[PDB]
């Protein structure tokens, strides 16, 4: 056999590939990162608990048909996920500089949002149009009004938003179903 099938899983997104055994894994890794809107740089791919480098081939790693590659985010700065009283979770992927965003300020952000199955349902980067709103003003979902408070400019924060802080029993956009937990990465551009 010259080719094998591989599954890459990050716990949410799973993507299936068929790769020639002598092909470097770079293209597969890039494909998985692109599907999440992310750069390959912000991800780590493991096979049999060992990190894969882009130049390595399935042959190099003795991979077999239907083997699994696990995908993770690694932030060099570390990972601390905080649960709030409301059940919101936040994780500062990057901490910003300067003053913290406060309720009542108009902020400008970039964001991407996904379902817990990894499906991207929206991004400001799609129209390359930052999104502005009045923080704590009730014009965005509750999880955002709560979760963007405390961010600093240049910060990127990952919000995990339970449905009562999102779209609840209604869902939205022909994409988000009832009772869906939402994941956003939000970049604070200005406050
Ligand atoms: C369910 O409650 C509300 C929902 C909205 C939705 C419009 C604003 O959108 C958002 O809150 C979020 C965060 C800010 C960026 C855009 N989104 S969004 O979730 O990505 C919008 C979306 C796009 C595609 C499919 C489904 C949903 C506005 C609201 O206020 C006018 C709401 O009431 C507080």
């Amino acid at each position: 056999e010259t080719h094998i099938n591989l599954k890459v899983s990050d716990g949410s997104s799973e993507i299936f590939f068929k790769i020639k055994k002598t092909t470097p894994l770079r293209r597969l890794m890039e494909a998985f990162a692109k599907r999440q809107g992310k750069e390959m740089d912000s991800l780590r791919f493991l096979y049999d608990g060992i990190r894969i480098q882009a130049d390595q081939t399935p042959e190099d790693l003795d991979m077999e048909d239907n083997d699994i590659i696990e995908a993770h985010r690694e932030q060099i700065g570390g990972s601390t996920v905080v649960t709030t009283e409301s059940g919101l979770k936040y994780e500062d992927l990057t901490e910003g500089s300067g003053a913290e965003a406060r309720a009542g300020q108009t902020v400008s952000v970039h964001y991407t949002g996904w379902l817990t199955d990894g499906q991207k349902f929206g991004s400001s980067k799609d129209r390359n149009d930052p999104f502005a709103f009045v923080l704590g003003g009730g014009m965005v979902i509750k999880g955002w009004d709560e979760g963007v408070q405390g961010m600093k400019v240049g910060g990127v924060r990952r919000l995990t938003i339970p449905p009562q802080l999102g779209y609840g029993a209604r869902g939205a956009g022909g994409v988000i179903p009832p009772n869906a937990t939402l994941v956003f990465e939000v970049e604070l551009l200005d406050v």
